[PDB]
């Protein structure tokens, strides 16, 4: 697959600037993008059945972080599978750039000169 | 070898990390001293010391790597104030633990992966400076 034409993608992030950046990146490849400012708003949009092909999930959000949002999505999918035999599995990718940048920023602020980086630390994972 | 003649302090509360870091550095010829905590590291870094660099775990109980680094820098700043001598220990964060833990919780919570290095739109970093008034301009 070269393009995201015909795909509809949910971007979940409490920071509107991140939502704009992520949306612009995905639309460049043809995606239709819907934004959600919280995990709560996202769970509402993902009530099964829904029309989303993938979701990018911020980690640090107040009230409900991205891990709790994801657990709730997987619980919904598990209930539907058990009640209907239909197996939904929304692709969910974390947006980890924020947490990594914040870690390096605190290293710098504390007075460190740099960091040791192992090959895995800055790679993306699409599993 | 690459680090022959260098002495390096490894600060990490996990013995396995200390083993791996010291083993790597010795492969390059370095002398390695390990410390299990910030408080131990600060005792070892009383000025003057003989260390050429320090690898600093960020997450440790009682004193984390940021606090330990701030106190090292305070030691160095006081030395400059009192003696005029310049001390600036290279300190590199060991971040693999915190980043591992984040990626692991992504997968444990049920995510299919993560994006730390995103695609960046052509226009993300581009912009034009514009002036309200006409203005000549040169290098
Ligand atoms: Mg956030
Ligand atoms: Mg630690």
């Amino acid at each position: 697959n070269a393009l995201l034409t015909g795909k509809k993608i949910l971007v979940v992030d409490d920071n509107i600037v991140n939502r704009r950046v992520a949306a612009g990146a995905l639309k460049k490849f043809g995606a239709e993008v819907v934004c959600a400012e919280s995990g709560q708003v996202a769970l509402g949009l993902l009530q099964i059945p829904h029309t989303f092909d993938a979701c990018f999930m911020d980690i640090q959000m107040p009230q409900m972080d991205g891990f709790e949002a994801t657990r709730q999505i997987r619980m919904m999918e598990k209930e539907t599978k058990e009640k209907t035999n239909l197996e939904w599995h929304l692709p969910i990718l974390a947006m980890t750039a924020d947490v990594i940048h914040a870690t390096y920023e605190e290293c710098l602020k504390s007075g460190m000169d740099g960091y040791v980086s192992k090959p895995f630390e800055e790679e993306n994972l699409y599993k």
